[PDB]
């Protein structure tokens, strides 16, 4: 369905209530996935689950500001498996992007990039087959 990496345009940037949907399936003996929402060069939020990382699968995200990666956020729970189907769900609330997998509930990621409506691309990369990537206002 799409070619990874995959660009989605977000127009007029996002803003609270946008909730952006993705669905792919894991490779076998992937090593990556990625989602980056970027403003500009910016990455104002990256999403990077990690599926061997010293023998570990954890998910780092943060932000890129003038080429400069900050302080990472990385929590424990990894829902993805290496040759599964996924759904990826990122709704933007007023204080962070909320992200659940497979319908349950993943991590809150709070905004350190203001300029919401500036954030208007989310690049797709990684190791997946990816089906579809859109958005909906809820």
């Amino acid at each position: 369905m799409l070619i990874v990496p995959y660009n989605l345009p977000l127009p007029g940037g996002v803003v609270p209530r946008m909730l952006i949907t993705i669905l792919g399936t894991v490779k076998p003996n992937a090593n990556r996935i990625a989602l980056d929402f970027q403003r500009g060069n910016d990455v104002a939020f990256h999403f990077n689950p990690r599926f061997n990382e010293n023998n570990r699968r954890v998910i780092v995200c943060n932000t890129k500001l003038d080429n400069n990666w900050g302080r990472e956020e990385r929590q424990s729970v990894f829902p993805f498996e290496s040759g599964k189907p996924f759904k990826i769900q990122v709704l933007v609330e007023p204080d962070h992007f909320k992200v659940a997998v497979n319908d349950a509930h993943l991590l809150q990621y709070n905004h350190r990039v203001k300029k919401l409506n500036e954030i208007s691309k989310l690049g797709i990369s990684g190791d997946i087959d990816l089906t579809s990537a859109s958005y909906t206002m809820i």
